[PDB]
């Protein structure tokens, strides 16, 4: 089974018995994936374990799979367990279990529920900047991923539930991983032993939470269709993607933009320029003032495209297929190296440089969607994409209607990224913050 790209004509790095190419992964996914985009070209092979992945670059053949193909053919992403009762959550549901779920849950995030939404945001801002105000009038360095973790599930909490708690002092979320792939043929085993990935005590903490919300918002419309068709434990699962995602994600990635506004000040304060004109005598943000916000949207971008918290994107080919002039076989994992066509020299100028300009509509044109994918793409892309880019740029005109952010002596600077699994620096984001 190592032979099959040798076969199939695909160039690719030379696999180990029993490990495949896994061994590479000591530098990181993304330095692999780079370096293989650069010494194969546009497709090459590799193995995890005995499993092939295919990495593909080309932006039809991306497009015929992220989408033109995606009901048909690339349903799913790679199996990942042993997950237990949370099989059925959204993201790792599969072919017509995760259809019916898409569109039980695709309701949560349109326009009229997100603007919805804005008035409830609107109160954990104001207690993120007192919490900030707090750890700013003692110059003391402050811990982003803290504090925006601590306004991040609250948003959470109340946006789907309607929990309201100060989220300051609950929040409970490559050493063993690693033997999944060796020995995926040991996730059935773990399954029957009911052992999971996520430690049965912080599901447990929720196996009844959420049974415990309450009950005599996303809670609200599964109900709806609890009263084919829809289920409970499963109402339970989806409730923990959301709160993960809310929380984890959003939390991140506003931890990297504010790294991002201190290292370059001119953009922090064309960005404070920004918000000050949409937004006079420091106005409450509304839905439509946001998405007025231009320069806000280019840095959003701009961060992502430096920190594509997904790396890569995956899905299983279920059955034979010729995509693009190219033979897939069944089971092939075809991968999207993300991280590594966003810092591609043969699409961006300078591509280690944050600037913002990229996506001024004077030159967003020259992107191509499915080269710069933060979101994915197709009918599985994210599903929060709309919330989660609402809710940070909330968090960021608030934020930036009051306090500035520079280097501290232990900012670490370059940022290094986690040679882990998961798109996260080395050492956390410390800053200094001095109030307007
Ligand atoms: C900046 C924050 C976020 C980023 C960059 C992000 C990105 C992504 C990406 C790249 C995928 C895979 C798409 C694909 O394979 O084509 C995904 C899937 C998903 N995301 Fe997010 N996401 C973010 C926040 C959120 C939030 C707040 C939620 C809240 C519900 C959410 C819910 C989901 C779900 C449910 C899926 C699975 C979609 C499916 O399998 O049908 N994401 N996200
Ligand atoms: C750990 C590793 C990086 C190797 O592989 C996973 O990423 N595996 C997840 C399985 S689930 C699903 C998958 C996903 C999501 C985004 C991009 C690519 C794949 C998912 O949507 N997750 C919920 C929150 C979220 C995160 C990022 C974007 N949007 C939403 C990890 C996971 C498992 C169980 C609970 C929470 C997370």
């Amino acid at each position: 089974s190592h032979g099959l790209f040798k076969k199939l004509g695909i160039p690719g790095p030379t696999p180990l018995p029993f490990l495949g190419n896994i061994l590479s992964y000591h530098k990181g996914f993304c330095m692999f994936d780079m370096e293989c985009h650069k010494k194969y070209g546009k497709v090459w092979g590799f193995y995890d374990g005995q499993q092939p992945v295919l990495a593909i670059t080309d932006p039809d053949m991306i497009k015929t799979v992220l989408v033109k193909e995606c009901y048909s053919v690339f349903t799913n992403r790679r199996p990942f367990g042993p997950v237990g009762f949370m099989k059925s959550a959204i993201s790792i549901a599969e072919d017509e279990e995760w259809k019916r779920l898409r569109s039980l849950l695709s309701p949560t995030f349109t326009s009229g529920k997100l603007k919805e939404m804005v008035p409830i945001i609107a109160q954990y801002g104001d207690v993120l900047v007192r919490n900030l105000r707090r750890e700013a009038e003692t110059g003391k360095p402050v811990t982003l991923k803290d504090v925006f973790g601590a306004y991040s599930m609250d948003v959470i909490t109340s946006t789907s539930f309607g929990v309201n708690i100060d989220s300051l002092n609950q929040d409970p979320f490559d050493p063993f991983f690693l033997s999944i792939t060796v020995f995926p043929f040991l996730i059935p085993i773990l399954e029957v032993l009911n052992i999971c990935v996520f430690p049965r005590e912080v599901t447990n903490f929720l196996r009844k939470s959420v049974k415990r919300m309450k009950e005599s918002d996303f809670l609200q419309l599964m109900i709806d269709s609890q009263n084919k068709a829809l289920s409970d434990l499963e109402l339970v699962a989806q409730s923990i993607i959301f709160i993960f995602a809310g929380y984890e994600t959003t939390s991140s990635v506003l931890s990297f933009i504010m790294y991002e506004l201190a290292t370059h000040p001119d953009v922090q304060q064309k960005l404070q320029e920004e918000i000050d004109a949409v937004l006079p005598n420091k106005a409450p943000p509304t839905y439509d003032t946001v998405l007025q916000m231009e320069y806000l949207d280019m840095v959003v971008n701009e961060t992502l495209r430096l920190f594509p918290i997904a790396m890569r994107l995956e899905r299983v080919c279920k059955k034979d297929v010729e995509i693009n002039g190219m033979f897939i076989p069944k089971g092939v994992v075809v991968m999207i190296p993300s991280y590594a066509l966003h810092r591609d020299p043969k699409y961006w100028t300078e591509p280690e440089k944050f600037l913002p300009e990229r996506f001024s509509k004077k030159n967003k044109d020259n992107i191509d969607p499915y080269i710069y994918t933060p979101f994915g793409s197709g009918p599985r892309n994210c599903i929060g994409m709309r919330f989660a880019l609402m809710n940070m740029k909330l968090a960021l005109i608030r934020v930036l209607q009051n306090f500035s952010f520079k280097p501290c002596k232990e900012t670490q600077i370059p940022l290094k990224l986690s040679l882990g699994g998961l798109l996260q620096p080395e050492k956390p984001v410390v800053l200094k913050v001095e109030s307007r």
